[PDB]
């Protein structure tokens, strides 16, 4: 024989739970970094606790499937490393191999000791005439009895589902099997199991009738994605429902531990629905703070000296893991908030119009605005005379001081736009209305100055039918006034339409448009993709934490009683009205350059650096995101096509073909019979697929989460809600807005209540975990052993440092005007890298929160 010589290096279960680790969370990747001595469990796992086995990928047994060594145990513990790195520890295991056994390709491992652990790598060496095999597996071992077919690994080598080595051919079917499941079974905590269910889960019908809520997907008036199968049973009083729990399966090694405590964010999601909110909401259903604001200057007190509390309220959530290092506090009643960056120059630029506009192409939803080709404009919604009979502005609406153009020539010149939020919400106004909330659906036009920015123009509050339904829009438009009590008109005018688009950015562009479209695509790549096949690694980081933040969003964020339902302007229909706005989503209309197009906001050119010209220059949404665009699909193009010799090559690959038509039939199952699916029969339709994968995953994720606190922590930038209708003629309101026109806005939108909720919550999504991995040319260790690819890699990026240095530089240039507006903010949303906490910049692999 010979002795092949292993190292192992895994991680404890207490150095990555949250449990264990709330005593450890100041300046990680650090504290001696735990090399695996003197606190020390770490002679437990030398015995009789844990075996490997190594398998060949060379030598066969009598009915083809690889070569099983001998179950060896480890031996003993390597107490340094120069690789070592935090929380890791490392031990030697030697395995007795011969030539004529070949070269191991895959082990097995059983773990007897009790507690899981997280293996993180086996590293393979004294081979003869071949290098050291190394394999990455990032798994948690759950004890061995518990599993039927022992957990399995494969080496470093990505290899097409011609499943290269013959010996190993049957191991990679089997396991991908074992990752399907079956289709039936509730769920458990240690299961590696992917499969597809609807939302059927966020109501709880047992609880009584009206809440419950209606099932999304599988249907053609509710189409939805699917999300992740957990089968638990279901409930008493509908047996198309699924029964409610406090804790949500998703498979294992897609929730992710971290060092740091502070770093466990969902977790602290967790525990602002469950711990804070009853604790705050018992404080206004009692007394110790006015359940209203009454000037500005009280709102702009929550990041001063905060929001006063009790001490024992304000202790009871003190001392609570995670919220304590994202909460301030002065002692022992304030609770605090950090100043957004909307309001570190200037306290009162979010007013002006200019940002108002500016918003559009720079904040927080850069990516509904649209330029007008024809006039007035009109909706989509089937036979109401709105629709049939379009908008209400007229074309004597449309002159103030700039130009005096005729609209006519301004729509041939490409100068006006629109944002259009009326038709989503339109055939739900009149329930929504009947509710504490009052909304209108909202049109505004905006035109762009000969400076370079944008300015609203006219805006159009419609609501439906005094009588009817038939019929059509009542609608009132409204124009910007500079003084008197038009002004504060003009104001609340604003304030109407942010309440739309606030919440179309929660529930569409946020929720819809990249946590819950993506889901079925991590769910079909763990299925059907080996984990050795060159695809599943390119797509893999990019999935990292989404079904964990999304089994936390069913949990406490999307469900009956949840957060979004209190807080934003749609209630108890928020999130099937998302799957209404689903049934015009369409796939390769994500990929930027089509968006931009389908939007009016550029035309095809090929002379222009990314082969297409911007109708508006000083666009930093677009300009930027075209820029790491094209570094994506670069990236993926040199990728896919070291691998895929051919077409043809490509139209063999089983796994990859099995991969998609499950995607398309299943996952987004509603959609199968829809025209614009890729097929998958050209290198070119898998680029473009991958391509908008990442994309969504990455920096279209970044830029529609990343700046919700800096631009909407102040609640006076975005409400989300509104709760009172215009002012009109004689009233006392109107009169009120005359005398005190700040306590009019303050009773128009967000309670103080639902303030607090609303910044608490969008607070934690707005950060970085220290541990994140970003775009930024970043991986977790060394996924593969093909050097062309590592060097690609490399080559992105290079690209994406180089991109940063550019759009740094595009922040300082004094022309471009709409990068910082009168708010003197930066738009930083597009930076690839960041540091950690409240940044406005970063561009994670992933959906991550
Ligand atoms: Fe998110």
């Amino acid at each position: 024989g010979h002795k092949i010589k292993g190292t192992v290096v895994l991680m404890r279960k207490n150095v990555l739970d949250v449990n264990s680790v709330t005593s450890v969370g100041g300046i990680i990747g650090q504290g001696l970094d735990l090399v695996g001595s003197t606190l020390d469990t770490l002679t437990a796992f030398l015995g009789r606790s844990v075996s490997l086995q190594l398998i060949s990928a060379t030598k066969a047994d009598a009915n083809g499937k690889g070569k099983l060594g001998k179950a060896t145990f480890l031996e003993g513990i390597i107490t340094s490393l120069p690789t070592l790195g935090a929380g890791q520890s490392a031990f030697k295991i030697n395995f007795e191999w011969d030539d004529g056994s070949g070269i191991p390709g895959a082990f097995y491992i059983k773990n007897f000791m009790q507690t899981e652990f997280f293996l993180v790598s086996l590293t393979l060496e004294d081979i003869p005439n071949h290098g050291s095999i190394h394999f990455v597996c990032n798994s948690w071992i759950y004890n061995a009895k518990l599993f039927k077919s022992d957990r399995i690994f494969f080496a470093n080598q990505t290899y097409l589902p011609s499943e290269t080595p013959a010996p190993l051919v049957k191991y990679r079917e089997e396991e991908l099997h074992n990752l399907r499941g079956d289709g039936t079974g509730e769920r458990k905590e240690w299961e590696r199991i992917y499969d597809y269910d609807v939302y059927n889960d966020l109501g709880d019908p047992d609880k009584g009738e009206n809440h419950a809520r209606p099932v999304l997907g599988g249907n053609d008036t509710f189409p939805y994605p699917r999300r992740g199968r957990t089968g638990r049973k279901p409930t008493r009083k509908d047996p198309n429902s699924e029964s409610r729990s406090n804790d949500v399966y998703l498979p294992r090694d897609e929730a992710f531990g971290h060092l740091k405590s502070s770093d466990f964010l969902t977790y602290g999601l967790k525990s602002v629905s469950q711990n804070v909110l009853p604790l705050l909401q018992s404080a206004f259903d009692l007394n110790f703070t006015p359940r209203e604001f009454d000037s500005f200057d009280e709102v702009h007190g929550l990041y001063s000296g905060g929001i006063k509390l009790p001490t024992d309220i304000i202790s009871k959530i003190s001392p609570l893991p995670v919220l304590k290092e994202i909460f301030r506090t002065d002692g022992e009643q304030a609770l605090k908030f950090p100043p957004p960056k909307v309001i570190q120059v200037s306290k009162s630029a979010w007013m002006t119009d200019e940002e108002f506009a500016r918003e559009m192409l720079a904040g927080v939803n850069p990516n509904l605005i649209r330029c007008l080709k024809d006039f007035p404009p009109r909706s989509k919604l089937d036979s109401q005379v709105y629709g049939d009979h379009t908008s209400q502005i007229t074309k004597e609406h449309l002159e103030p001081n700039l130009e005096g153009l005729t609209v006519d020539e301004a729509i041939q010149n490409k100068r006006l736009f629109l944002l259009d939020h009326h038709d989503p919400i339109m055939p739900y106004l009149r329930r929504i209305n009947a509710t504490s909330t009052k909304a209108y659906a909202t049109r505004t036009i905006l035109f762009l100055k000969n400076d370079g920015t944008l300015r609203p123009l006219a805006i159009e509050l419609s609501l439906p039918h005094p009588q009817g339904d038939q019929s059509g829009a009542f609608s009132q438009v409204f124009l910007p006034a500079d003084e008197g009590v038009e002004s504060s008109i003009w104001l609340l005018a604003k304030a109407y339409v942010v309440v739309n688009d606030s919440c179309y950015h929660q529930l569409v562009s946020h929720w819809l448009n990249t946590h819950a479209v993506v889901e079925p695509f991590i769910i079909a790549t763990n299925r059907h993709l080996s984990v050795v096949h060159p695809i599943y690694k390119l797509l893999h980081p990019h999935y990292r934490d989404t079904m964990n933040i999304n089994g936390l969003a069913r949990l406490s964020l999307v469900n009956d009683g949840g957060v979004i339902e209190q807080t934003f302007l749609w209630g108890r229909y928020s999130v099937e009205m998302s799957a209404v706005v689903y049934k015009d989503w369409v796939f390769t209309d994500q990929a930027l350059p089509a968006d931009l197009i389908k939007r009016g906001m550029a035309i095809e050119d090929p002379s222009c650096p990314h082969g297409i010209r911007l109708v508006i220059e000083d666009y930093p949404y677009t300009v930027d995101g075209l820029e790491i665009w094209d570094a994506i699909k670069t990236w993926v193009h040199e990728y896919v096509f070291l691998y895929y010799k051919s077409d043809d090559t490509l139209r063999e690959d089983p796994e990859l073909q099995a991969c998609w038509k499950e995607l398309v039939e299943v996952g987004h199952g509603d959609k199968k019979n829809e025209p614009w699916w890729p097929k998958m029969q050209t290198r070119e339709e898998l680029v473009e697929a991958c391509a908008i994968i990442i994309w969504t995953a990455s920096a279209l994720h970044a830029a529609v989460n990343f700046g919700q606190y800096p631009y909407g922590g102040l609640i006076l930038n975005r409400p989300t809600l509104s709760r009172r209708f215009m002012p009109e003629k004689g009233s006392a309101e109107y009169e009120e807005l005359r005398k005190n026109p700040q306590k009019a806005y303050l009773k128009t939108i967000t309670p103080k209540f639902q303030t607090l909720i609303d910044l608490s919550v969008i607070e934690i999504l707005s950060r970085h975990a220290s541990d994140e991995v970003y775009l930024g040319e970043r991986d977790n260790p060394n996924w593969t052993s093909d050097t062309r690819a590592l060097e690609a890699f490399k080559r992105f990026g290079n690209k994406l440092a180089q991109i940063e240095n550019k759009l740094s530089e595009r922040n300082n240039d004094e022309k471009l005007r709409n990068r910082c507006g009168p708010v003197q903010m930066p738009y930083t949303l597009l930076l690839p890298s960041s540091k950690e906490g409240l940044t406005f910049r970063g561009i994670p692999n992933s959906i991550s929160i």
